């Protein structure tokens, strides 16, 4: 399952949530061609890895988030753990995600 | 001045009041550092170009409008004459936007 983060203080409930797991993050945008078509894949890997969290931030409906991870592209996926931030994609690529994941899990 | 296209009507009521003008159009979000850093100079260049048009298309209050222009980083820079797409490009680079804008002016 992917979460849908509600707010700023529901991202930073899920993080501290996570314990000390991979928490992976995708910006999107419901109009983006890119981000709905690398959702599902999210979506399936999330339903996989219980060893790791993943979450998702809607752009505009939550502006504020956006804007504190500096986003400018879409989808746009952050890595954390403990709060802290270990690496970032930018774009849709399957394969760079998984390496991503593979590294910080 | 670069005015803000308000929906797809206004955004074609802006198409047809530029003429044979070269229009360029930035699609941005009022979250995007890159878009609010290189607004000023648009503005500028806007004051300072008389046959070019600019305009500007919030993502996040033109939802519609960004889906159907492929918008995916922000800011993206369309550049249309009499109704035509000529160019567009992606992100607050300054000397490739101008030199797309004297290319096609």
């Amino acid at each position: 399952m992917v979460y849908q983060v509600k707010d700023q203080e529901d991202f930073t409930k899920q993080l501290n949530e996570a314990g000390n797991k991979l928490v992976v993050i995708d910006f999107y945008a419901t109009w983006c061609g890119p981000c709905k078509m690398i959702a599902p894949k999210l979506e399936e890997l999330s339903q996989s890895m219980s060893d790791v969290v993943f979450l998702k931030v809607d752009v505009d409906e939550c502006e504020d988030i956006a804007q504190d991870n500096q986003i400018a592209c879409m989808p746009t996926f952050l890595f954390m753990k403990n709060g802290q931030k270990l690496d970032s994609l930018s774009g849709a690529n399957y394969d760079k995600l998984l390496e991503l994941v593979e590294k910080n899990k």
